[PDB]
């Protein structure tokens, strides 16, 4: 569903986030496990965490941060390939279904956080057409995870 | 639940706030609709809206800021009185779930949203002890009313 201008202005605000990516995935998972403490229960090395300075050095904190930057930009890089997307967004669904029992819904909570730190950081970069490939990009992952914890059972 | 001095730390700064509730509460459900737009189908009025400029204007939208800042400060002025707050959350819910037929999953991301838009505000003055205070304010609100939802068969 992403027009071709779309894809080049997500491809482009992508560039900017993953080139201090670390930091930004830190970020994006310590507002996200602030703000929602809830999603924090699934990951057993911080669970019990709760000042976000502790979490913005928690081992496990920031590997599922670079991780999840890392598969994230595997589709951002392939946006031009929508079967490559179909298939990793179904690797990350089914994996989050089956191995570490996540409820999809935090998925669109933390899809949520994503763009509100997007939106921080990048303000001048992120006009009204970005604003849009991006909603779309969130869709299109939410709907793809969705669908392969059907597949699944779920 | 909440302790006496963490009582007095959510009032001082909630009364801060109230002095502009206007544009507080508008802050708040802006950020909410543009960062969760699934969160605009129960409201046929903006719905259509994705600029937050113009989402700002909506009367159905700022109607509803006024209702939800009047709530949430008859749960912050009577936090001496457990029975009290309780009831003024049971109702919220209770008309939520029945009337308005909202998922009650929008109280969770609603609640993180209040929580991201109260901790800019103070963010030069924000310590510790007041975040808790308005976290565990922020958990009696969403597990009272996810009580009230239990209660009429949802
Ligand atoms: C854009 C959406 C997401 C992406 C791309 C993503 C990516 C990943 C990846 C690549 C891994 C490592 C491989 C694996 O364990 O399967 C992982 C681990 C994990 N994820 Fe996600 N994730 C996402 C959303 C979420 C959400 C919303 C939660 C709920 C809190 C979550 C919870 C977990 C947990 C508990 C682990 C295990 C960490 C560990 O075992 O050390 N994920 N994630
Ligand atoms: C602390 C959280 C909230 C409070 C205190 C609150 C309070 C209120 C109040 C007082 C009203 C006026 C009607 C009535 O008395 O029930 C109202 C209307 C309404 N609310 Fe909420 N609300 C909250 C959260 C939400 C959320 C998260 C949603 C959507 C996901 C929502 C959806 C609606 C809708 C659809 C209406 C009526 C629409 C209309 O005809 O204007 N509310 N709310």
């Amino acid at each position: 569903e992403l027009s071709e201008a779309e894809r080049k202005a997500v491809q482009a605000m992508w560039a900017r986030l993953y080139a201090n990516s670390e930091d930004v995935g830190v970020a994006i998972l310590v507002r996200f496990f602030v703000n929602f403490p809830s999603a924090k229960q699934y990951f057993s090395q911080f669970k019990h965490m709760e000042d976000p300075l502790e979490m913005e050095r928690s081992p496990q904190l920031r590997k599922h941060a670079s991780r999840v930057m890392g598969a994230l930009n595997t589709v951002v890089e392939n946006l031009h390939d929508p079967d490559k997307v179909s298939s990793v967004l179904a690797l990350v669904g089914k994996a989050h279904a089956l191995k570490h029992k996540v409820e999809p819904v935090y998925f669109k909570i933390l899809s949520g956080v994503i763009l509100e730190v997007v939106a921080e950081e990048f303000a001048s970069d992120f006009p009204p057409e970005t604003q849009r490939a991006w909603a779309k990009l969130r869709g299109l992952i939410y709907s793809h995870v969705t669908a392969a914890y059907k597949e699944v059972g779920w």
